[PDB]
């Protein structure tokens, strides 16, 4: 079919969900195989930090030094000087994917084990944090360690984004800073019609693995639940963009 296409143009599997929250139509593809999660596993870390801290609980002041920066810290590395509060942590993580914020956010709702914790309680007995950022991404064929499914990544997004496990307050404010995020553009943002409004959170890991799990309105109608998940078979493989779009394209277009 159309995913099988899209796995031999791109030498790749795809790891797809999607939810039709209105009318509970479906669109899946290998929605049970797990990759690694990579960065996606931000957006969960936020709403699970949410869940925790009241707004004002968000304005503390977190300091740290060159030394806690990690790989990635696009934001965190121009603040070691004068720290952080908790929201712009949260702002950094999610809309620049910053590696250190993610790893100030992990530690503040009390590490992996935690997290994973809070998960299993709202139902998601599937994925699996363990590390912090970057190790995270360092997953191999077979192991389970910081991975997940496109089920259950939709389904905890789902969760945090639009059913009850958050107060409509804090719904509200992980989906503005989602909205706003500046690093997937070319992804599920590059699949959706014009006027379609998306909340979205892109990863990338080692095995060319390439995601991007969504909550994305269309101009009319309820919104739709999507997780594109992706890995190649090369350890050092790249990955291409363009493959989640198009997969997004044919979510849109089987909806």
């Amino acid at each position: 079919d159309d995913f099988a296409k899209l796995e031999e143009q791109f030498d790749a599997k795809l790891g797809i969900f999607a939810l039709d929250t209105g009318t509970n139509r479906t669109v899946t593809y290998r929605p049970d195989e797990r990759f690694a999660f990579a960065s996606t596993i931000k957006a969960l870390t936020v709403g699970v930090l949410l869940q925790q801290k009241s707004i004002e609980d968000l304005n503390q002041r977190i300091t740290y030094t060159r030394d806690d920066l990690v790989n990635y810290n696009p934001i965190t590395e121009k603040h070691v000087d004068t720290g952080m509060t908790l929201k712009e942590l949260a702002d950094a993580s999610l809309r620049y994917s910053d590696n250190t914020a993610q790893n100030l956010i992990l530690k503040q709702i009390g590490g992996p084990e935690s997290l994973k914790k809070e998960l299993r309680k709202i139902g998601d007995e599937v994925t699996n944090p363990e590390r912090f950022e970057p190790e995270l991404n360092e997953v191999n064929p077979g192991e389970t360690q910081d991975t997940s499914t496109a089920r259950a990544l939709a389904t905890s997004l789902q969760a945090f984004a639009l059913e009850d496990k958050l107060p409509s307050e804090k719904r509200e404010l992980l989906i503005d800073w989602m909205k706003r995020n500046t690093t997937g553009d070319a992804l599920i943002r590059a699949g959706v019609p014009e006027g379609w409004e998306v909340a979205d959170k892109t990863g990338a890991g080692s095995y060319g693995t390439r995601n991007d799990i969504a909550i994305i309105w269309p101009p009319k109608g309820d919104p739709v639940v999507l997780a594109v998940l992706s890995s190649r078979d090369k350890k050092d493989a790249k990955y291409d963009d363009k493959l989640i779009a198009e997969a997004t394209k044919v979510v849109v277009k089987a909806l």
